[PDB]
Formats: C-alpha cells, structure tokens, sequence
C-alpha cells in the first residue's frame, strides 16, 4: 500500500485525561537539511586564538539531524499544563510513542539566479533509533530544535554532533570516533513510514506541590519538650562566674528546640539584585561565580543543586547562576537585557532547602576554654548529612522532561540539575540524515571518493504521544489552595496565542508547584 | 488501491423521490488557497481611527478553510424546490452524508512574470469535522462561500476564523484562543478520499402553508355569543348619564367577541416605502432603526422575531431592517441600489401574527374616575402572554437552512431568527487546510520558525446527500390553491437558466408557503 | 462557566455576508432627496449584521455606584426602586430577573436590588455601611444577558412619512421573544441551594 499518491499517517494532536493518568499527543512538520555535505568533520577548539582552557573541545560533527522533544511545551498545551499544576500532586512519563510519516524528499536546482524545487519520488532518507545506547548522549543538554510549543509553526531538525577527550585542542588515544552509518539503519521512500515505542524505566513522580509546614516549625505550638539545653553559662550581673543552666524549650523558644531533620544541602552562590544600584560596580558574572574544577577546567555551575531562590520579602535577588533562565519571543542570542529574559523562582522550597545565597549555617571553629573565647565559622558548601531532606529543582512548561544519568561506579540522588526525571535508559536519541545522491560520475573511473551531490532537503511529519501517570491530591486542607490562573484584566494580546503578526510567545515561566501538603 | 491515476469517487448529482422523504445529493467542484501564509492572526477593531464602538471586535484568522453547505439551493435544484413546496405541507433534514474525493494539490512558481503550476504528487492536504462542537460555530451567521446553486460553478473555499471576548480592540482574560492543529485530523494525498455521516436531532417540520384564516375569525358567523360585553357605557342624548349596558357579540359585531387566542409577540420597527416621495427626508437608516442593546453595544435587529411584512392592500411598505434581503446576480457590496435587491415578503403569516410595522394592540394607562377620562396606550414591544400562537419566518431558496441553537441555560422557541432549523447538534464543521510544504533550509540549524514555503493551492470534488422528510398535504378544500408558476409569457432569458454569458442567476426569491391550511 | 463569545459576535470574521440591509435612506450632499440602498454587512460592519438571536429578558433597575458622589444626593432607595405589584402591594424586586451587573469598564456601578448581597462577619441588621457587605456581580453573563441598569433596546414608536420623522422609543421592559437566549444567575458558596417551584397552573422558566 506504500505509494505517492497515499498518505502514510495521520495528524494526531490532542490530549486525554482519563482517570490517574493522561495522555499527550502532538504532529509537528519538519524540514531536513543536507549537513555537512555528506560529511564528517572533527571540529576542535584550542587556547590559541585568544580562547580560555575552560571552553577548549574536541569533537565531530556528523551530516545526520536528530529529533528531540526534551522539553515540556512540546507535549502539553498552556491549558494542560494548567490541569496538571493545580489539581495533581505528581506525575511522571510512563511510555512513549513515536511516528515518522508523510515524507516527502526535495531537489533544488540553481542557475541564474533561478531556483527550481522539485520532488525526487526515489530518493531515500534513513532513520535509526540507539537503542542500546552506543552512541554519545546529547539530548539532556538542553539544546535548540526542540519540537515547537505551537503545532502551526515547522521547525528545522538539528544537526548531531558530539565531543570526546582531549588535550587542548588536540585529541588522545582514548578519544573515540563514530560512524553512524555503521549503525543498522532504515530507508524509507515517500511511501514509507517509521514507528518505535519506548516505555520508561520506574521513576519517582516528579513532586508538584509546595510545603504547607517548614522544617524548623514541625513541632506542636502548643506544648513543652521534655528535653532540655544549655541556655545559659554565665551568671548575670556586674562581674559574672560561669556556670551550667539548662531550659526546656517550648513555644516561647522555638528555635533552641530538639529536631529530628536538617536542610537539605548546599553548595553557595552570590546574590545578585534585580535592582542596578545595588550591585557592585564591577563585572563579577564570571570572576565571582561559583564554579567546579575539572581537569584544570573551571566550568560554572549552572544551576547546581536545588536551593531556594531568596529568603521571605525579597525577590530582587537571586543566585548568580543558580535558576533557571528562559528568554522571550525573539530574544538574541549575546548580551541581553534583563528585560527580554524570564527568570524562574524556587522559593516554594525554602520550607526544606537552604538559601542559595546565604550559608548553611555555622559550626565550631576551635576548642572552647577561659582563655579562648567560642568561635564559630560559617558552612558555604555542606555535604550530604544523615538527617538531611530536600526538595528537587521545580519544572517548568518550557523546560526539560528528562536527562540520561550517566553510566558510573556510583552517583548520589542521580535527579537531573536542570530538572525532570534521571533516568538510566532514557528514550533513545532518533537520528535522521538524507541519503546522498551523487551527480553524474566521470565516466572513466577514478577510485577518489564522489564529492558531487544533488542538493535535496526532506520534509515530513513527526507525531509523539506519551502516557504520564498522575498522583491525585488527597489533601484534607480547609482554606482554598493558590493555583495558576490568568490575569481577568484586558490586554492588548492573550497569553500564550499569536500576536498581530502571527508569532507565538509564552509570557513567563510556569513552574508545576501550587498545591501544598505538610511535611 | 489508493493511487495517482485512479479517481477516488464519481460525481453524484440529482435528487430521488420516495414517498415521504426526498434525497437530494449535489456534488461541486472547489479551490482551496493557502491563507494567512499558514498563519494564525489576530485580528480587533477598535474605536480609533473613527469606527463605532458597536463595531468593535477581537478575534483570529487561521489558515484554514471550511466546507459550509447552509443555503438550501445547494441541496435543491429550483424545479424540486417547486414539487416541494406545491406538494407539502412541511418537510425536515433527517440525515447528511459528505465526501471528499478526486484531490489534486498543485504548486505555482513564478519568476520574470512566468507563472507554471504543476501536481506536487506527494503534498497533502488536511481534514476534520468537529464533532464535539469543539470550536466556534461560524456556520449559522449567514456569510458567502457556500456551495454555488449551480452546479456547473467552480467555487472557493471560505477562510475559517473566529471572534471572543474584547473591551474596545483588546482581549479579555476569559477571550479564548483556538489553535486547529491541535485537534486529530485526516491527512490526504491525490489517492486519499474522505467521508462521514450525519444524522439530524429531531426537529419539528417546517411549515410550509398559509393559514385559510386568521385568528380573529376562527368564530361560526351565522350564530350569536351566549357571553356578553360592555357594549354601552353612557345614555344616548344632549345629556347622557353613566350606565352599564351589555350585549352579545354576532356576526354583525366580530371585533367584540369572546376569543381564546391572541397573536404572536411583536418587536416594533420602522416603515419604509418602496416608493421614495412617500418616505421622510433624512437618513433614518441607522438612526430610526430597531436595535437591542447588548454589552453597551447597540446592534440592529436583523430580521427579528418574525412579524407580517405589511398588511392587506399595501405592498409598497416594509420594515426596514425586519424582512430577508437577496441580491440580484452581480450586485455589489455597498449602497447598492433598491433595483439590484431582491425582498421577501412574510405576509402569509398576517394571520396569526401583528404586523412588523403596526403597533401590537392598545392597553389602558391609567385608573377611570368621573374626574378622569380613559387613556389608552399603544404596545409597541410584547413579550410571550399566555394564548398566543405565531408562524415561524419562511424559508427561501437560497436562504439558510439551519442554525446551531446556542448552549444557555435557558431559550425560548430556539428557532433561528433568520429561517430554518435550530438545532442543539447541528451538522458539525468541515475544516480543511493545505499542509505546508516548506522550501529548502539554510543547511546550518537555526531555531526560527520557517517562514519559506513553496506555493500550493488544492483543488478537488465535494459531494453532500441530504434526506428530507416530507409531510403530505392532506386539505379538503375544493378550489384550487395557489402554486409556485413559470411565467408563460415570452422573455429574454429562461428564468433559474444562464444567459449568453453563461452566468447563472436567480431571478426571485422563493418562499415555501403556497398551500393553504385551517388554523 | 462563562461564555468565551458574545451573541452579537458569534460571526465569521473574515466573509461577508449573502444577505443585505438597508444602509442608506438618503442621498448625500447639500440638498438630499430620498433614496434606498442597500449593504451587505461583513467585518467592517458587525452591528448591522443579521443575526439568529436575541439577548434574555430584562426588567430595568436603578444603577448605583459605590463612588457616593457619582450617586444623585435623595434617599432613592425604595422610592426609584424597581417593584412589582400584586393586590395592591408593592414588592421589590429582589434580585429579579438574571441580568449583567454592569458593562465593560463599570465596575462601580449596580443594580439598587438587582445583586445578591453578602455581609461580612459581625454585620449588624440595620443600615450597615458599605464596608462591611458584599456585592456579587453577574457580569459573567453580559454575553447573553442585558444589563441590568440599560434599556432593552428601541423599538418603532410611530409610522413613518415624508411629513413625519422617526421616533424611537427605549425598550425598559422586555418579556420573552422568540429567539431569546439566557443566563440563568449564578450560584454562590454562602448563596441558597434550592427553591420550591410553588404549584401552578403555570410558569416560565421555572429557575428561582
């Protein structure tokens, strides 16, 4: 039945909720270049040049594209996403499916300023998924060409490529290079259609809810403990004599109280403010940011672990690199304004979460003795402790669904930094590349390899459609929740739609915690 | 068996009389164009720029297009709306069945005023019917586009769009956004048809007849009223004095008798005169027209709740914005004039209902004294009272044949205004879109949308088969009624024919109540 | 729910429409002599637009607003009430037929009876200032409904001749008409549940 004259799919774009789980559907329309000219090329970066070490690579580019849809908005509409956030605890992937179809493959010719578009009804495109995960992984990473949020709009695939080790700008004998032609790969004509399923590993449901109670304020109000501290060590008066004195502490003195937890973890960063003025007067974004060394690189840690954005009653600041960041519609690529970026919030987590910019808290610097007065330092970066609970970095509608844990001896809580659901077997990478087409060959042989193609693009539609489980909100809570809403008052455009000129934009970022439950 | 050079369907023209129903199929050939460059758009009006706050809008404009079938001369040729309307008393659409078939997508290129189009074998085209009313219902607002009467006539496909919620030219925060690609939808190649069945919800007949009387005469009139009236109510003389006389109402005093029934509600409008000496000298246009006020926006009543045209002996008078208006072949948009118009005429329902002109009746305004003389006041707007009954407005050939009856709390007698037949489910709509077809990408990935497609336009055959239910005309009267007549006398032209041009027109309107019956 | 479309704009907004209206009774110029032409109503035009609908009953009220000085300085609280009579007493109308509270942009503005009126906990019986009530507001259903505090619309209120110019009058009242569509009034969390429909020999619409 696979012909020209016959459609290979369907556009199914919807969602479904039944019950505890729902299902998101969505068809884009693609367009695939020719990269690279057919070609493999290593693509390095040295320290010659005027470049630091830090940003120093070695790596391929390959001529295949691939298809991504890390990001939530590809899935979801802004009216899901709003049926998610505010009636639902939880929720996580549990399966995938994927569909290529209605492909059709393009010539262009040239001369004269001309240009003609035909259909080449033989050409071939080839399509593979890795599925037992032999090839580098770059799709948690967070890149472009992602489907788009808006299924009007056709998208472009991106190219793949992918880095190994090096020294400088020069490659080792570990370094490693891959032929995705030396994959088993499937060609399919205008006729033909592509499909895969995937079902996710087990994964804990991604927690879309704030704490209705902090840490420090778990007791009951209301009552005494039996357990007691030191209060005091020194009479008071005029000239005091040390001594030993212990209390109870009950409601009037909370923070003296016994506790079974502490905060989560930190790894500190600096405070920068929404407000100019309060700024220093210098340029600290690089110089005074918080970094880890690897191999004698310096690389920023962006946006590290989960830490609450600001304490209470100020939201002018925020962690240098420490949240997330998305732009508006149209924003460049360098140097832009703060007025074109949209910087999310974690503060739902400051109930178990540490500040991101101030300190953990203080310890004891040196042995106490009446020739040495107490000192105490304070904690910058803390460690795992036993006793410890956290909250992970929130998710957002325009931000990541997953990332590939790595393959290691050991990892620790192994939840993605950027945010979403680790996974070790993640949805496999789904690579694309046009076949090439020589042009005429000389007629008397020549062993050099062919350099001349046809130049051909493919277009074509993608379909995904995943299954999330949901976690129903069981709360017991009196007074009516926050939830996400609209603004009633009249504007100019509506949120999340096109404007006058036909573009889509999403307004802000849109974070999954309304809803609350106690600790 | 879906292929390039085999047809998908056959042309079904005609219509089949069985008994009590009728099937009427007509099959059209059609024009899709790309719109708004594959673009959503937002389109408002506001009050700059010197248009009227009544004309205010906000809504989109979407690239589809959409099937619209609602005037009945898609469906009837004018000979089978003559057996219709001489032979029955009423008739209703029981079920619809519509196809798709015999699609071919095209591609223009243009360059140095050369301008080839060619079969692009491999583009598609895209189809759904909302079933679950999903999307604005545009359909029942009477707009252009529909398939031709004719069945010779290529025509276009109409440009789908919507309007919600404005204040002024700017949304609202409850004004609704629809992407249509976010709905399932059927993807077509040159091979592909499309089909789908419909069955009408029950509605009442249409009634197409005249009353043989009129409310106000239901009585015997060769026999006396046992009831009386307040005949007399002062002493015949140069003097009189009050008393209180009765009498009973005969044949010889009708208007006085006893009555059950009262006529139809009125909403009062202005008459105008087709001879122009008669008419003021002003433009009472929109001024002196009748209107409802809504939201601070005033908006004429156009036809309103149906009323008689004009009463006996005055053909000259209509109301001005109360009556159906059809253009003349080839009439203009704007200010055109009275000779190119074609007016209806509602007058078969003077019977039981008040002229549109005339006031409803009389009711008294004050309390009686000997100090005070009786006032009496003229109803100009009447709202259901219990015992009355009214006729529905007529339908016409090439007037709409259904509405979608808005979903309210609450309605009264939902039959559409304009003519036809409300319906809660009406038949769903048919969008349908040319998929896009990017041209060549820039070979380096870039993360805008692509705005560069190859120029496309479909075309292809529609077919649509309604079944009509029929009610037999049963009548006992003697004298021949009046029916539906060619002109015997010679003429130019063959009415309902095309000219030496071969345009095709329809020389008058025609309504569907010839037959007479007894209230 | 609230509806995402009004009546008076369920149209198409790209097309024109078939049908025609008459746009203009008069020549222009300097001396105009009579005349009529005719439109076909698209975008440009939406209020001359034919349409299918009708917007619910009314029965009008006084419009109050909560800015004092806007407000006429009288007690006209029973007096300009709206009320209906039944064996010679006089009865408020409250809250009435189902209406929008107010138009795009008024949001100061109520119907004397014609909203549900809530009070703040500790409110006394007799004459509590505004504070410590709370007004609901219907402008939910201004898509369908009318408004409280405006006319119905304007009727015809004479014939018409070359002697004798248009008169139209306002329409403050308006009982049902075939083609109406409506709104009932909403529900609140403190508001009432149900009513007994009283047992007659008829009703209209029977939603307390």
């Amino acid at each position: 039945a696979d012909g020209v004259g016959s459609s290979s799919g369907n556009w199914h774009c919807d969602s479904t909720w039944l019950g505890d789980r729902v299902i998101t559907t969505s068809t884009r329309t693609w367009a695939l270049p020719t990269y690279n000219n057919h070609l493999y090329k290593q693509i390095s970066n040295g320290t010659s040049g005027g470049s630091t070490n830090d940003n120093t690579y070695f790596g391929y580019s390959t001529p295949w594209g691939y298809f991504d849809f890390n990001r939530f908005h590809c899935h979801f509409s802004p009216r899901d996403w709003q049926r998610l956030i505010n009636n639902n605890w939880g929720f996580r992937p549990k399966r995938l499916n994927f569909k290529l179809f209605n492909i059709q493959v393009k010539e262009v010719t040239q001369n004269e300023g001309t240009k003609t578009i035909a259909n080449n009804l033989t050409s071939t495109i080839q399509v593979f998924t890795d599925s037992e995960y032999q090839l580098p992984y770059v799709l948690g990473s967070a890149h472009q060409g992602c489907l788009p949020p808006f299924p009007a709009d056709v998208f472009m695939i991106p190219q793949y490529g992918y880095l190994t080790l090096n020294n400088g700008a020069q490659a080792v004998g570990r370094s490693s290079f891959y032929c995705l032609e030396y994959f088993p790969s499937q060609m399919l004509r205008t006729g033909n259609n592509f499909e895969f399923s995937y079902q996710f590993e087990d994964v804990p449901f991604h927690s879309s809810y704030a704490h209705s109670q902090s840490l420090d304020r778990l007791m009951n109000p209301l009552i005494d403990q039996y357990l007691y501290y030191l209060s005091r060590t020194q009479t008071g008066g005029t000239a005091g004599t040390q001594q030993l004195l212990f209390s109870q502490a009950g409601p009037n003195n909370m923070s003296a109280q016994a506790k079974n937890w502490l905060p989560g973890p930190c790894y500190r960063q600096q405070r920068v403010s929404t407000t100019l003025s309060q700024n220093n007067n210098s340029n600290f974004a690089w110089t005074g940011a918080t970094k880890y060394h690897l191999n004698g690189r310096d690389s920023l840690v962006n946006p590290g672990v989960a830490m609450a954005t600001h304490k209470d009653d100020e939201e002018r600041f925020f962690p240098s690199s420490g949240v997330l960041m998305f732009g508006k519609q149209g924003a460049g690529k360098d140097n832009v304004d703060y007025s074109a970026v949209m910087l999310t919030s974690e503060e739902e987590i400051k109930t178990t979460n540490p500040v991101a910019t101030e300190q953990y808290g203080v310890v004891a610097d040196n042995l106490q003795q009446n020739s040495a007065q107490p000192i105490v330092g304070a904690v910058n970066s803390q460690g795992a402790l036993p006793g410890m609970v956290w909250q992970n970095r929130d998710v957002y509608l325009q931000g990541p669904i997953w990332a590939k844990i790595p393959h290691t001896d050991g990892n620790f809580h192994p939840s993605p930094l950027m945010g979403g659901f680790g996974l070790k077997h993640p949805p496999p990478q789904i690579l694309i590349k046009n076949t090439p087409v020589p042009a005429d060959p000389p007629t008397t042989f020549s062993q050099a390899k062919l350099a001349s193609f046809i130049t051909q693009y493919s277009t074509g539609q993608v379909s995904v459609e995943i299954e999330w489980e949901l976690q129903k909100e069981n709360s017991k809570r009196w007074n009516p929740e926050i939830q996400y809403t609209s603004n009633y008052y009249k504007s100019t455009n509506v949120d999340f739609a096109v404007n006058v000129d036909g573009t889509y934009s999403e307004p802000r970022p849109i974070g999954t915690r309304y809803l609350t439950r106690n600790l």
